[PDB]
């Protein structure tokens, strides 16, 4: 069996480097050549105790694209609830407001795997996976990358996980651009230091745009098209979404915008995971 | 190569008479011979930004009847941005929004992922008009030479206006407008009818014209309800072919005793939404349709 | 088949023969699934009142037969007009509504589209799941010794299951409930008229050795010390304190399997309603 078979996917950290690369190869394959019947006859529950239209739609589309059916709730004793649901369905995609809830479901779901679509505000494994997949797709690699992370690096959910994931690769250089009150926390700088991974701090984008392979904008530090003069041809601008004012609309039609394509990649990342946890061979 | 392939469907007034007849011929064909695998392997987003259960269920049913999957929501970020993301996911988008205009939204997207307007901020609801048209055509055999009355609020319901505009692309139609003064069909509609030399007349009551009607279209205050409600007694002296239509819901405009008459066709009309909406989805997503 | 295009308003309206057909069908679908039986069918799931467990079970059942689902999970136009419209869209309607008699009202306006009642007002298809489970495990629905424990007064679950089992032969009911929560006199009257044996008790041990089935609605594993080998403990759920978690460990534990059996019992109902054979 592939190593993820009937494995609960709760945290991105619970995947080894080998496991990430597997998911990513699988996602690339599915994007290139769809398998509309891979999960035929499977029924997957979409349990969004917490509403999250964007993530739910992505997961449901992923499930349908693999030929499986979806039953669920789009908004709201868990132990027993999951002990019952798990008697009906082949997998459970869960989103819940309290961190630890997905793991709890997992303690009771038996051989039915739980795929976490978000557990509290920080743990979002498929967001990290789609971020990684997008960097891989656009740059051809996850090593030797110049990546900037801009905005709120203190309460930025997706950005801590992303940094930790990329830190497992070789030769990356992180450029952290944030207000002092919202700097990337110390424990993250600490691990980068201990892994001998290069990072640098800058007051703004202007000065480092020429160096970047990826500009990751978090939810003055607003990005506008004018700021992208001198960019590398391979530069991609990412944002986990939604954006409000941090990326002006004029960026959208430059060759560097890739936030919508990045969201679109969520389908492949999520299909790959569903495929791997439900099919022993692949 | 069909003219609606990879085209957004936003306002019914954007379709020519030829395009309207294509949609209707396609709807009639799907009513007679379903094609449950036509959109096999397609995923269609059902994006309802306000609850609109009847219209949403009709669209989702239509999608399934063609063999496609449905993803959606049945009830901040710009709408453009929401659709930019969803457009990367799905093959087509059904969109209902109580505030935003479907026209502005659609102008920003190519029709490679067609957007079908299920009702927007400007009150454009093209598939309501299509199903009304299909219902007149299938019960009367034609969309020309129809005597049609529109009764109730003719000022503020856009769907009665769009139906009038669409019917005015055909010949020999006679419109009977029955409304209180405060709710008169607008002058912008009457001027168009005169320009085209389309006959219309105003009446204070339904009872004056029932005998000559082919279609009685009832629209969706104490005085107004009081004297414009339709009862089965009102239908004595009617043509055999008369059909009573209503976009729904009817609360008080049509008494339940009309439901058993041979003329009641508002539920069948609603059922015709399935074929009109299937036809549209079929046409925007398939170049060739045989 | 006798349930073809019939409305299923009440499991209690079904005869012994019809119950047995639903149960044979259920057993057949559990053993050998028919994932395309209802291919190209569209079924409405109209949950006016939310009931997540029941709705998910019905929707899963629908997808397991290859049919599509449209509907709503919760939610002035008459119910009559709403159903007059929905019945023009779909092939069958599963509905749950807070008004007593809603599904029967709906059935008056749905033409030839069958209505399956998932619960009107004071509510249940739970009785089918219960029957199927007893049959599956006990190999029969006749000569069964069954104990119902808890609140027998307001427990419409036990009422409908008692009514259902009373359609079978030689069943023996052991009613265990607080004095004030007694199985109502009108139910006992029905058993007495049918010459169906029942007995009243104050406690659950002391009867365990005689049971084929123990139906809960205060148990512990210690209580089933001298249980019969074929015994099964059942509970419709959602449980709270009635059954302890150490009973989940026991080998007579069958409430989750019972719950999982909803899929087959509900698929069976829908298959029979929508297919001649």
């Amino acid at each position: 069996a592939n190593p993820l078979y009937h494995k609960h996917i709760i945290s991105i950290n619970d995947l080894s480097r080998d496991e990430l690369e597997l998911v990513l190869r699988t996602a690339a394959s599915l994007k290139k050549t769809p398998q509309p019947e891979l999960l035929k006859h499977k029924v997957i529950a979409s349990c969004f105790f917490e509403a999250s239209t964007r993530t739910r739609l992505s997961f449901e589309t992923s499930i349908h694209r693999l030929g499986a059916s979806v039953v669920g709730f789009s908004d709201s004793t868990l132990a027993d609830t999951m002990s019952v649901i798990s008697t009906y369905v082949d997998a459970i995609v869960m989103r819940h407001p309290q961190e630890g809830a997905s793991r709890l479901a997992a303690q009771f779901s038996g051989n039915v795997p739980i795929v976490n679509a978000g557990d509290g505000a920080n743990q979002h494994p498929t967001q990290t996976l789609l971020d990684l997949f997008t960097i891989q797709e656009t740059q051809g690699r996850l090593d030797n990358i110049n990546i900037a992370m801009v905005g709120d690096l203190k309460y930025g959910r997706t950005v801590h996980s992303l940094t930790q994931a990329l830190a497992k690769f070789n030769g990356n250089h992180f450029f952290f651009i944030a207000p002092d009150a919202l700097a990337m926390p110390a424990y993250i700088l600490q691990m980068l230091e201990e892994k001998e991974i290069e990072y640098s701090l800058h007051e703004s984008l202007e000065e480092v745009v020429p160096e970047l392979d990826i500009l990751y904008m978090t939810r003055q530090f607003i990005l506008r098209s004018s700021d992208l003069t001198g960019a590398r041809d391979n530069l991609k601008v990412l944002h986990p979404l939604p954006r409000i004012d941090e990326i002006t609309t004029d960026v959208d039609k430059t060759p560097y915008a890739y936030y919508f394509q990045q969201a679109g990649n969520g389908i492949f990342a999520r299909q790959a995971l569903l495929a791997l946890v439900l099919n022993a061979e692949l």
